[PDB]
């Protein structure tokens, strides 16, 4: 079995879609080399897709596994509902759960795995489902206690805290949306969060203002994609109906949503507590979410794996092949 990275349109794997509450989910799935040892399930974050998972699937194929990426509610070939209640990581996680029974049964269990956005994803779906995950990891996004109230980041920032998220304002609002649209923009936007730089070094993203726009005609090419990775992102993303971006920009419209469902877990359901195998890989250089975030991570768990890779918020392709090694030597103890 080769167990290189996949390229666009890899024959290794299959692309599919069901429905899943309501909802069509589009989604990678390979099958395992070997009998299968556990269906893992991938869950990417923004702005991101199943593909941003190319170096660890045909990995864990070849360990035995099956696995399942889903584009993420919003992105690529899988829905963008209007209703922003459709992305809370609540209906999210039963999204995911849905999907993964879809393949394991109704009793069944999943390894359950996640980056940025999917990273926060999976430790919810582990907290509402602990009957499906038998296992479950995020590369560079921590856990984030239950929400005991509701503050707008407005005012949240202009106290001076949680002042790596301040971009998140941005991508909230009407901007982003509005100007990246169609396979031109979606193209510079691409070379710009995958690190390309201009002729002055001008970043396109920061975590104080987002996306730069005036430098985005200028950012040269990505040192984190080839170029036939970067089409694909733009062909992939451009599956959206214009604005492409509201999909995948909804995931940061659903502050007060998410903690409307959380005040309620704080004050009467079950705490934040997590008793099946849990794997946190930090990324050193990743400025949105920094190691330093996952500080007093560790009492919420009974089997908490820690680790912290040298690399950009990028992790899963800039250090492949670490963070696969990282993996796959965690399951191998976790499930034996
Ligand atoms: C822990 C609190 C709850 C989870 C919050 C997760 C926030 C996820 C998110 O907003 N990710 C977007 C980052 C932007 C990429 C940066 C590209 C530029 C580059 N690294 O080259």
């Amino acid at each position: 079995m080769d167990t290189s990275k996949l390229k666009p349109n890899d024959p290794r794997v299959k692309y599919e879609t069901k429905q899943i509450r309501g909802k069509t989910y589009s989604y990678i799935l390979g099958e395992p080399a070997g009998p299968k040892l556990e269906t893992v399930v991938l869950v990417h974050g923004w702005p991101d897709m199943a593909f941003g998972w190319r170096h660890q699937i045909p990995y864990l194929m070849s360990l035995g596994f099956q696995v399942v990426a889903p584009n993420m509610l919003g992105y690529a070939g899988t829905d963008a509902p209007r209703d922003l209640s459709q992305f809370t990581l609540k209906s999210v996680s039963a999204d995911i759960a849905e999907l993964a029974r879809s393949f394991v049964g109704q009793d069944g269990q999943i390894v359950l795995g996640g980056h940025d956005w999917g990273g926060a994803v999976v430790w919810r779906t582990a907290y509402y489902h602990p009957e499906l995950v038998k296992a479950v990891f995020s590369v560079c996004t921590p856990l984030h206690p239950l929400s005991a109230e509701y503050k707008p980041l407005e005012d949240i920032v202009a106290a001076g805290h949680m002042l790596n998220f301040k971009y998140q304002l941005q991508l909230k609002g009407p901007d982003v949306e509005a100007r990246i649209q169609g396979k031109d923009m979606l193209r510079r936007f691409f070379r710009a969060m995958f690190g390309g730089r201009g002729p002055n070094g001008e970043a396109g993203f920061s975590t104080s203002d987002g996306v730069h726009f005036d430098v985005l005609d200028k950012i040269g090419a990505p040192p984190l994609l080839d170029e036939q990775e970067l089409e694909y992102y733009v062909e992939q993303y451009a599956l959206q109906e214009a604005p492409e971006l509201r999909g995948p920009l909804n995931w940061y419209r659903t502050r007060e949503l998410n903690a409307k469902d959380e005040m309620d877990r704080a004050k009467n359901g079950p705490p934040l507590r997590f008793e099946m195998p849990a794997l946190f890989v930090a990324a050193s250089k990743d400025n949105a979410l920094p190691p330093a975030m996952s500080k007093g991570m560790d009492a919420f768990y009974k089997d908490l794996t820690r680790a912290e890779v040298d690399a950009t918020h990028w992790a899963l392709t800039q250090a492949g092949d670490e963070v696969n090694r990282v993996i796959g030597e965690w399951l191998n103890k976790a499930l034996g």
